């Protein structure tokens, strides 16, 4: 009945998306991880591999499902029969730019957004300070969940 | 069954307010709306005033009902084998609202999630419209309509 | 002698950049809407002169120019040491307000921020474009003109 | 006939303020600071005004006055529809844009904010006041007249 | 030699002041965590009791002291001295009206003032509001040392 | 025997950055200037004439010294024996910079102090600076005596 999604380019997957994904999946009957892909950048993991890591570590929440998508979110989301997004916030200044668009997104398509605080055990991870970081061989496997760290380091070397 | 707690003193309940309560009720299965009764500061309007124009404005929210309560918010949440807060947000205070809901979910485990109020009801305030119309001004646009009624009343 | 000028690129103007000039224009006798040539955008300087002048025709104290290099000498080449510029949120403060105290600093010339009106808190060009661009209605946000002119672009 | 009004309680008036006050001077033909009678503070009414004229004397187009309730109807009430305030941070920027915005829907008037000068960007009437009582030096902060005076009512 | 004063009311010292006290004592050769006492408000501690749940939870580290004060924090560090403070920031707001006092302490003193992030885990315990969530019966046990947490409960009963 | 490293590109270094480096020489035994090298953006000044207006901009500084650097600056600080990053702040960006820092602790035990700038200096990047004196603003005042001269020749 209910449901929500949770969109990102998840380039990778963090442990902070999959707290948020835990607590949206805990909260709402369905949940639909959104993989959006910029058809005009890669980014370091194709579509299948970004697919493949979030359903190896959400593989205990069963009414999570993970697709992607690419243009405007809010038909991602109406098409689906939904109305609600689901966003972690680390920030104030997160709180911002985050704004503008929640309410275009309201705006031009009567699509809710809830924002959540992401635990503060994560809150200083990014995909792609974690990228930056591991690029240059800093430790970062206890911000990404096992699905990631190694094939990231992979990609890497 | 999917539920949320939109907590408040709602004194009294504004627009923005109202705002947050539908998009509550548009996307979890029941919404209490929690109304806190708070000993040491006495505000302009009664618990059970503050309810009735509460229900009044939610009259067509079926899944949506107001009760009072007192304490720690997240007791008031379990005890109704809810664990989720819906609050509305204006500014970057995400600060200190943040700080609660990493409180909140460390003590009991209870969510929040914020939403961002509609443009047009983003500077409005209980504390600031009833400061507006102590003076004469026009806030009739940012209550609801029983609200400007009955908030006349307590300023003659 | 009052004066003001209003900076941006413009590209496109939307209905938040015509409120502020409204704003500017009911409180300073003069006021020129600077429009910065930068050249990767999607309208011309000429395209986007030609749609202010379209959406401000009501407002006799203005007038729109095109610049290019500082700001200030800009502003200064007119006569006037005032620039009044929209604000949406606390981080548009902090960066405009490295740059206000550097003209000031450099030129004298004064800075002076709007809160945008409620209903445009949310439009800006970039977002307006990008939105438009995947099919989106974004007609309630820019002036009518404007907004045919985009479609136009895009189609 | 442009104009503004630059609000505050001023208690005392400091060299930030004042920073404000010359700009607004300078770019409106007239302004009126308003001073606000809210009575828990240091200086009375007509000493904040003493203050204020005495720090204000090269300014020709200034005035100040005092007022109570809303700020709105004391600008309306002399024609104008412009508030001049200062700002330091994004933080003012956020609870400040409240008040703006409320301010435009209930009357009409238009705030217009300006950052202050580097050198008195932590400066505050009730950081000085603080301060001052512990015997801290604030005169490079406040206007000489308010330093002075500020002593009289510590000793 | 070095030297650096941590300043607080401490009413009660949290797991977040610890935590930035210890990053004091790591890069400076003596701290002074300055307790500052306003006469004319008492806190739920008195001066005795805060200093001695500091010192409990501060055991180990020998370079640390605790001391009491009043009135201007520049003076107390002044006169021991020193003309560093380190305090501990949570927020960009918190980064604000800290900044305002840093430059006045700055301006009248010539003290620097270095600001640390507390660690994520501590991030959103404050004495307020663990003297708040801990009134209405709240467990905050995981937020403040051993040193306090009873005791805490036993002023609230 | 204290020490920290004050991190940066510094093309040019400022007043800003030097007054951050006075602050962090008066506090800690040592100072060290890590001047990054970045394949990728080559800006305005090289490496080397970037340490030689840092070096002559703080000759009255004995404890400080300048280096380069590459790659993770957690690496730089600790194969130099120490663990604590100094930087200076304008904004509250703390916040950027807050994420940095966790990370940071959080890969490499290395803490950061953050110091505010004085505020005559608080407006001054050197990017800003750059893009003024490209169109033949005035930044004099901004930078030491020193970088000042050398900028205007790069500009010619
Ligand atoms: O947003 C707010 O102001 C709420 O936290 C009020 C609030 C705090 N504790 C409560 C207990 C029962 C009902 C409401 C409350
Ligand atoms: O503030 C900044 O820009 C620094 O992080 C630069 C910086 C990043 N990594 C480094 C390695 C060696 C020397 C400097 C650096
Ligand atoms: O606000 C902006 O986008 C910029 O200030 C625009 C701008 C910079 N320099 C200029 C010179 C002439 C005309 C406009 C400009
Ligand atoms: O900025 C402030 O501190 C307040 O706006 C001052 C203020 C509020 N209402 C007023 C009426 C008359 C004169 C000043 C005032």
């Amino acid at each position: 009945m209910t449901g929500a999604v949770c969109p990102g380019s998840f380039d990778p997957v963090t442990l902070g998306h999959l707290d948020v994904f835990e607590r949206a999946a805990a909260q709402f009957d369905e949940v639909i991880v959104a993989v959006l892909i910029n058809p005009n950048k890669a980014g370091m993991f194709t579509v299948d591999e970004r697919i493949e890591m979030i359903r190896e570590s959400t593989a205990d929440l069963p009414n999570l499902r993970v697709e992607s998508g690419q243009g405007l979110l809010v038909d991602f989301v109406r098409e689906r029969g939904l109305n609600a997004i689901v966003k972690g916030l680390r920030t104030g200044t997160d709180f911002e730019y985050e704004l503008q668009m929640a309410q275009m997104n309201k705006h031009i398509a009567g699509v809710d957004t809830f924002f959540v605080a992401t635990a503060p055990a994560y809150s200083f991870v990014s995909s792609s300070l974690a990228k930056e970081v591991a690029t240059y061989g800093g430790d970062v496997s206890a911000l990404l969940p096992a699905s990631v760290h190694q094939r990231l380091l992979g990609k890497l070397r």
